[PDB]
C-alpha cells in the first residue's frame, strides 16, 4: 500500500544525504515488471541511485550482497516484500547482520524484521503513512524523522 517511489522519498528524510541504496529482489515474488522500473523512475526523481540485486535461492543471497557492497558503495539496504525468500528467517538474519556490520540501515517491509535488527518500515493508515521504528537500532544509525511524521510513528 505504500508505493516504492513514495518509500524512497522517504527514505531521503529519513537517512539524508544517502546518494546510493541497494535493493535485494526475489526473483520469484510477484510484479516484477511493475516495481523494477518503478525504482529506476524513483531513483530519477529523488536524486538516489538505486542498485537492484536480484535473488532466487540462500546461497545466491551472500554474493549478490557482497557487489551491492564492493561493486556500488550502497549506503542503505532496502527490501521491498517478504514473500518467499526474503520471508526466511535464514535469510532476514544474514541480510541484517551483513548490512549492519557494513554500517547501514535496513528499510524493511514488515516489523518481523524490525523485531530482528532493521530500522524502519511503514504503513498507511486512513491518515496517511505510518512509520514504525526500532528506537534502539534507529537512534544508533542517527535516522532522522520527517517533520510532518513526527506525531505518526510508532516505536517497537
Amino acid at each position: 500500500e505504500v508505493t516504492p517511489i513514495q518509500q524512497l522519498f522517504l527514505i531521503k528524510e529519513l537517512k539524508p544525504g544517502i546518494a546510493r541504496i541497494g535493493v535485494i529482489w526475489d526473483k520469484n515474488a510477484a510484479n516484477r515488471d511493475e516495481v523494477l522500473p518503478q525504482l529506476q523512475r524513483a531513483s530519477a526523481a529523488t536524486g538516489i541511485k538505486v542498485v537492484v540485486a536480484e535473488v532466487a535461492s540462500l546461497q545466491e543471497v551472500a554474493p549478490q550482497f557482497r557487489t551491492l557492497l564492493r561493486d556500488h558503495q550502497v549506503e542503505a539496504l532496502w527490501v521491498l516484500e517478504e514473500s518467499g525468500l526474503l520471508g526466511q528467517a535464514a535469510a532476514r538474519s544474514f541480510l541484517i547482520k551483513n548490512a549492519t556490520q557494513a554500517g547501514m540501515p535496513v528499510f524493511a517491509p514488515s516489523e518481523t524484521w524490525l523485531k530482528e535488527g532493521a530500522c524502519v518500515t511503514w504503513r498507511k493508515d486512513a491518515e496517511g503513512i505510518r512509520l514504525v521504528v526500532n528506537k534502539a537500532v534507529a537512534e544508533a544509525m542517527g535516522i532522522t524523522i520527517p517533520a510532518k511524521y513526527q506525531d505518526r510513528t510508532a516505536f517497537l
